[PDB]
């Protein structure tokens, strides 16, 4: 049922142009960042680290996450700091462990959307699809507080939530969409604004 999913994702973006043209802008902003903040392994350490430290804000890991993961040899990159926030969130606490567990999922749901999608219009596509199981999966750790907040818990209910997502209404995909082009307006511009006052 994807494939009916991404004909109502592409509806948004055709109803709201230049909110989703914001939001792809937004994401190529985050990949300049990153990639100009130094190596890619220079910047997921450094990325990690402030992390660990709850320096990084939930709108700034989401934007280091894409920033990342928007290069293939990135991509490997990514995903070895998706395993070592995973490892170090463990031996942590707090701020510590969830910042990092958000990052650990983040990195590897940006390599997954990048990886499934052959342009950056394939991206914003698929990522509004993505964005409606991710509030799909929030209600279900929302609802179950003994749900592993555990990187592999939260990857169970973001399946659960991908699966119930691509058999949604149009109407409810459609008004996803649009949610997303807000919401990731306003968190990719603080994002961008917190990564790169740390990253330089
Ligand atoms: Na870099």
């Amino acid at each position: 049922g994807m494939e009916k999913a991404l004909e109502a994702a592409r509806k948004a973006i055709e109803e709201h142009p230049e909110e989703a043209k914001e939001v792809a802008e937004l994401n190529k902003k985050a990949g300049e960042i990153v990639k100009e903040a130094g190596s890619y392994e220079e910047v997921a350490k450094k990325v990690l680290e402030l992390a660990r430290e709850g320096k990084l804000s939930d709108d700034a890991i989401i934007a280091a996450a894409k920033g990342l993961a928007y290069d293939e040899e990135g991509q490997e990159v990514a995903l070895k700091t998706a395993e070592e926030a995973r490892k170090a969130a463990e031996e942590s606490s707090g701020k510590g462990k969830e910042r990092l567990t958000l990052l650990s999922f983040l990195l590897r749901l940006q390599v997954r959307l990048t990886r499934e999608s052959e342009d950056d219009e394939g991206y914003l596509t698929l990522a509004t699809v993505y964005w409606l199981a991710a509030k799909i999966a929030k209600k279900k750790l929302e609802e179950d507080p003994s749900a592993s907040t555990d990187l592999e818990g939260i990857e169970k209910a973001f399946e659960e939530g991908l699966e119930e997502a691509k058999k949604a209404p149009e109407e409810e995909i459609l008004k996803a969409g649009f949610d997303y082009f807000e919401k990731a307006k306003e968190i990719m511009e603080k994002g961008n604004k917190e990564l790169r006052e740390l990253l330089f």
